[PDB]
């Protein structure tokens, strides 16, 4: 009924296993292959299909290997993602934005005819860790367009996000002394309207470097919000609405959203 829908019907232990249904090969892309961005892999189901695709950027002074887990681990429930370098290490998150959506324009137009056959250009995403979550914010606000934005322990100066209408899932780390929650992410969360679809998850235990580390919860919470958004597959609300519990034998430090979307 839905034809978007891909892989079979989710459990938490499903989603919290190291990889998905899908195996899983790559496409390097080389520095001077890559146009506005460093270069990095392309992460795709081998079963022949149309997927979304998600650009994933890292953080300040890292490279792809930081979110390597995460770009296999996704595409392994059926998207194309790209891991992304930067230009330098040292870009800024607003340049970082500029970068995702090159590597956006990659996969759909550069890429080798397997990657691109298997991209649904209309469905988008982006995520980022640190300052690659300010760069997923801002380009989410460019571009409306995106189905889903989920930056993780995000860091940006700006902390005013009311033009973002994509659906954006924010994690925040509760020991990140890097991008502190009071600072960055719950800022972040609470300037998007109240009128979007949105949803703050704060990790337990958990520091700057939590998203570079395999994490069952970053990486379940992550493709259920990308599964529910970008492919409209609605066998996801499940795990989003009420969502993980903070309380007391909870799993998360915190969750806030705008259930019901």
């Amino acid at each position: 009924m839905n034809p978007y829908e891909r892989g079979p019907n989710p459990t938490d232990a499903l989603l919290e296993a190291r990889s998905g249904p899908f195996s899983v090969s790559e496409e390097n892309v080389s520095r001077l292959s890559a146009s506005g961005f460093g270069g990095g892999t392309i992460y795709y189901p081998r079963e022949n299909n149309t997927y979304g695709a998600v650009a994933i950027s890292p953080g300040y002074t890292g490279t792809e290997a930081s979110i390597a887990w995460l770009g296999e681990r996704i595409a392994s429930h059926g998207f194309v993602v790209i891991t992304i370098d930067t230009i330098t290490t040292l870009d800024q998150p607003d340049s970082r934005a500029e970068q995702l959506n090159a590597a956006l324009n990659h996969m759909i137009n550069r890429a080798s005819s397997t990657v691109r056959s298997r991209i649904d250009s209309s469905r988008l995403a982006v995520m980022g860790h640190a300052m690659g979550g300010g760069g997923s914010l801002r380009l989410a606000s460019q571009r409306p367009d995106l189905k889903a934005a989920i930056p993780l322990t995000p860091w940006h100066l700006n902390k005013n996000w009311s033009s973002v209408t994509v659906p954006t899932l924010i994690i925040g780390a509760d020991l990140d002394t890097i991008a502190p929650v009071a600072t960055h992410a719950k800022p972040f969360y609470n300037s998007l309207p109240s009128s979007i679809s949105k949803a703050y998850l704060e990790l337990d235990g958990a520091t700057h470097f939590a998203p570079n580390i395999p994490n069952k919860i970053i990486g379940k919470y992550s493709v259920a919000w990308l599964k529910r958004f970008v492919d409209n597959d609605t066998r996801y609300t499940q795990f989003l609405c009420p969502g993980p519990r903070d309380g007391l034998f909870g799993e998360v430090e915190e969750y806030r959203s705008t259930c019901p979307f």
